[PDB]
């Protein structure tokens, strides 16, 4: 993602005027192959009316220009793209709040999972590795930057995420569906484990852990809606029809016709449109941004970041249930005390 | 569903126009029968004014031409289709996510439920065989690709979702209502039975299971919801006029009219009316996904996969709490130790 | 309610065209008062001015109803029908999440209540007689359809909801206000009275049953609020100005006028407005089915079905807990073993 | 407020036509004074054009006149009113259900504080009497209709919400903020309190206990929460100047003009414009709705009864865990039994 | 905030006409600098199209003026700006939300943390120190206003919400990351070496106070995601084009031509055109109400109070697990006891 949130804290004068001046991650970029395709096919449309056809060819073209212009407001632009736009928005914030995050569970297994020894050290490491690879497993299926991060299984092995023991007990386990609910069953079965040696003191503490696992097994399954659940494929393409085909006819509509011939309307000759050539840059504008965000985990510029977040929750995870068990501050006096 | 969640991860240039020359799941399948329709129709009376009438005649069809296409705008076709596809698209997403999944149940009775013989293992199979039965029994409620798959109870003894020992009790059991609930009936008296004979070990970890039964509970009281309690029929009703009548209206009000008259407006003959076929495209192409998506548990081409999901909870249910149950890897250090 | 759902599952061609043939809970039996007074009413306007006035006078409403043609579209009636649509409907289907069920309460004593005996039988029933009468008070207060069918507490007796010697107790509990809560009361009272005796085991099995107790408590919270927190009085008021001062314009504008006297826009006599009369049948559409689901607890077809799911939720309450306590049918290997 | 939802529970001829004669609670109470000051102001501009202007100066009028008709409509009006009026509704249901009630956290003080005598009944009334004070104490500074009742809190004291003795404890307390938090903690060391002398049982009771004060807790922070942050002020400032702008212009353009100048649209003079009447209806209705709404604990007539609500909490938490704490009912078979 | 909740509790006549004479928090300290450079813009071009420009070239400004004026209407600002200040506002109430509030902790660890000693009275003031500094560090992350008041980690150390011996364990603790996560680990750890010493009493009594914890860090995750994932800079680079591209061409547009060429339209000469300054007021209004919401953590006079509200709960916090633990008033018959 592109963040500007600080820079946008306070609203005096430029404050979105500023933001109009960045490549990354603007609607400059993203529609910059749509915008050339759209000039060379106006302007060659106006180069060959203006050199090209004869006398008695123009005002052929001169019929269908009024007849384009007039009768291209039945496309109804913007209902078909402003219901469109909504789904895409409705959809986008309700998959980062289904991005699984350790810290609930890394709160419980830091402090609950007893032991200073190399035991009861590994326990705690090999669970909340069993909670980041089984949100890794949902995310190399639902994001293409994740998947070409770890294409096979075998680099998910390299990266330290899963030891070369749990990958045979990975593929002997046969099922032909997704397997990302695995490791949160060996999570299970692991924390009765823990119990059962006496490391979870009392099953109040071991259900409670077991509460925070399912509410991370049902963030994954919201990931796993979202992805096999697409907005519906007969909505893209209409909308798709419908951006389109008004800027088909705004090709021959839009044109600068004879002020010679005294149409009402077309008393001007000013050989670039610029209110339509905005108006390609709101319709096909959000287009564009629907394009992009119809599908946040892929590798566009404001897709979301979610290679940086596997690095971020294996690293603070591993963090606070190995270097944070029982490292507490001295209890001291603060400043208010009597 | 057809999924294209994978080929928009990106937004290069023909992010959407790549997938405007898809078949299956399309506007173009939805349309085609309609469309023909609208097609024929409106060339029928082109060619009856343009070969049948006499003088005398086209000149009434010229006042009733112009008067529909005058008034036909009355008809508030946009507010009446767009208030209708917001309540279809707001039950579309909440039915999705009312459909239980068993992997809550399935990570606590993988682990609580103790026993490594042949007893505490059917006692595991039970359990999660009960959760998938409230499961199918509410979706041959509410789907009609499922009840072609199961048209009577004796087919889900035949899929091994019930043994015929729980086919005599479940007919012995008299209500005249939907008898959904006698699954999850029997799960919270096996569960119970279960704890008293030693392979639960504690109260609150049965009040764990039996809160993920609840929760599935709740998800089947939702799918039941759906189903009964329909969007108005007065809705259906008046969305299906104001599709219709409108059209009907731009079969006289479209044509083209004679240029030798000089009517406002009908200034050029085309003989093709490419944006009255694209109005139709769109204004009847959202009352036939409104058509679709009002009932997403039947059998179009992106409708929900209840018989594929089915066979998945099925499947992973009984291998989490069978093959799964102390299967655990081997603890080893992982690749980030000291 | 009426159910089509089952008839909409595809979408072939017919899909709601075979609906608009249904007479119950139709569009059609809604208008069918104000249509025909808005039919006559026109109609009477019209052979008076065709019939009555003389030819002085005919000009002056020749030129009220241009007037009134031409202003009547200041009245904006989208504007403020569609916003009291969207209220109406919000509060519809979260009005039916706020009706009460048994089957949370009625998983959990059935199986932690113990006693096979005829008191443990008599201690089950009393608690889910206490949860089913919790919701018969607050029906019979929010709903005219169950009032109609308990008029008197007396009637609730009669029925077998309450027995004799309840009725004395809720009687003498003296309160100026609405008594939905005393059988909430007396369920936690008796659910405590249970495990002070030993029926129920553990304080884990008897706080889960009273988790239960109080979320159909804010089930029937919730339905007070919506009958007591009315949709403002100011809003209906409006509303039913803005649709019927708009058709009392168009009683006098969208008269036929006088072909000879060749106004702009008045150049065909047809008798029939239809597509006026279609105009009226959506803008007061709208308006009648809001009337109908204002309150979606009341008398009309297309209303909540509340005497029916009280029958409902008695029956197969007091069948969970009475038939099917320890009543499990036979451990048995299903078809997927080895 | 106003309820009328046992008047719309069926949807006849009259439905809404009966309730545009009521007058509590009205749009005709409501906008009394706003039309009785633009009926006179649009009269007096009338009556000065037809009267005192002279002929070189009616003409004048007239150009003016003409301009801010046509040119009025630059103002959004129903773009920035129609987004006003959400947010002013989608904030007033959500301060009702931020209103706390006594009712959950009285069915389990009701029945797991213990005691019969003088002192399990004088403890389990200070537990309802501290939750009902944590619901006053942010109601009267929520709300202007409690604040009048309760000026100060000696006022709390003299209806019995307060002993005195409590009332020298709140004040001791020294903070300089809201202090709505202080019987919410006293409630929570009361109840433990209660535990370590023996009246409440285990310690899952106990948590139970308070887990629904805290659920109360965020109840209260919710009401602080739209008090403290409200709709912003920029935001009402500008819908206060595009209702009140449109209709000074309607004060010159919606004048009638001379017929005998034959102005296009001025061809007739009827003394009273009935549609820019109505259109101050709508317009100047809906400012006068979110006028009201926009603080739904004041005095208005359509505000919410919190005066009647705290007397309901008070009488019916103490009634229910001091009359009705062991007092069931017998036990008796009901009518279905064998 | 600027807050008036008090003042708009009733609405009587000038509700809302009494805050459009404030001057803080306003609409015109908002668009005090926009608005005088386009009047500034406007009367420059109207200064020298009536002064400079010779009479063969007004007549090209006028060609252009009404070219602008026609097609500007192309712009779609409504659309554009009408669907951004919806996402503002959807996330600027869900922002609020995620503030953490210390008083469901603050209830807990008043009551259940025992000892009146001055080791178990340092134990509940490091609890409720440890949960305000996990807010404070993410608030100085996404607030400008808290980052000025604590640049460095040394100005949180002189405030007293960190004691010198918990800095440089603060900063031992390496990571590359965001560090807020930390003292929500140290309560963690803390309240469990709390448990073992005796002084929280069960495990249950321990889950609550880890639940709760939970919920706090569930509300600072939701805070980091608002800060991190922004509205999309293609957004923001939208709307600030459709605003400032529609008000560029209503320089020329709307421009007073001179009434004795005789446009149709130009008829009258003001020179000031009131109805485009008001346009510019609420189109370039919703902009900058935009601008200020778009971050509610900055320093505007309508952001929100965090400055404030971090005072108000170590305050509240401190007071009442130190001087409010055991400290309750006497237990008293109140008002109504027989
Ligand atoms: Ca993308
Ligand atoms: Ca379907
Ligand atoms: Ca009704
Ligand atoms: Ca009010
Ligand atoms: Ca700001």
């Amino acid at each position: 993602t592109v963040t500007y949130t600080n820079r946008v804290a306070d609203a005096r004068l430029g404050t979105f005027s500023q933001l109009l001046l960045q490549w990354k991650g603007s609607i400059y970029k993203l529609l910059y192959s749509e915008f050339l395709i759209f000039i060379s096919l106006y302007f060659a449309i106006s180069l060959v009316y203006r050199l090209i056809l004869s006398e008695s060819q123009r005002l052929m073209f001169e019929k269908l220009a009024l007849y384009c212009n007039s009768y291209a407001e039945l496309i109804p632009v913007s209902f078909v793209l402003g219901f469109y736009v909504s789904l895409v928005v409705s959809r986008w914030w309700a998959q980062y709040e289904s991005i699984p995050w350790p810290d609930r569970i890394m709160n419980l297994v830091s402090c609950n999972v007893d032991g200073e020894d190399e035991y009861g050290r590994l326990l705690r490491r090999t669970l909340m590795r069993y909670s980041n690879l089984c949100s890794v497993l949902i995310l190399r299926s639902v994001s293409t930057a994740v998947y070409k991060r770890f294409p096979s299984m075998e680099h998910v092995v390299r990266a330290g995420l899963m030891t070369p023991e749990e990958h045979k007990k990975f593929e002997s386990l046969n099922s032909p569906h997704n397997k990302f609910w695995i490791p949160c069953v060996w999570f299970s079965n692991l924390a009765v484990k823990a119990r059962n040696e006496g490391r979870i003191r009392d099953s109040v503490l071991l259900q409670g852990i077991l509460n925070e696992l399912n509410t991370l097994r049902s963030q994954c399954g919201r990931l796993y809606g979202y992805d096999w659940i697409s907005i519906p494929l007969v909505y893209t393409q209409v909308v798709t029809v419908a951006v389109y085909s008004f800027f088909l006819a705004c090709l021959i509509g839009r044109q600068f016709l004879d002020p010679e011939k005294a149409y009402p309307g077309h008393e001007l000759d000013l050989f670039v449109p610029v209110f339509t050539f905005l108006q390609f840059f709101f319709y096909a504008g959000f287009l564009k941004v629907a394009e992009q965000l119809i599908n946040p985990f892929g590798e566009d510029d404001d897709d979301f970041e979610t290679n940086w977040l596997i690095d971020r929750n294996l690293q603070v995870s591993l963090m606070a249930v190995d270097e944070m068990h029982q490292d507490l501050p001295i209890l001291e006096k603060d400043l208010y005390w009597n």
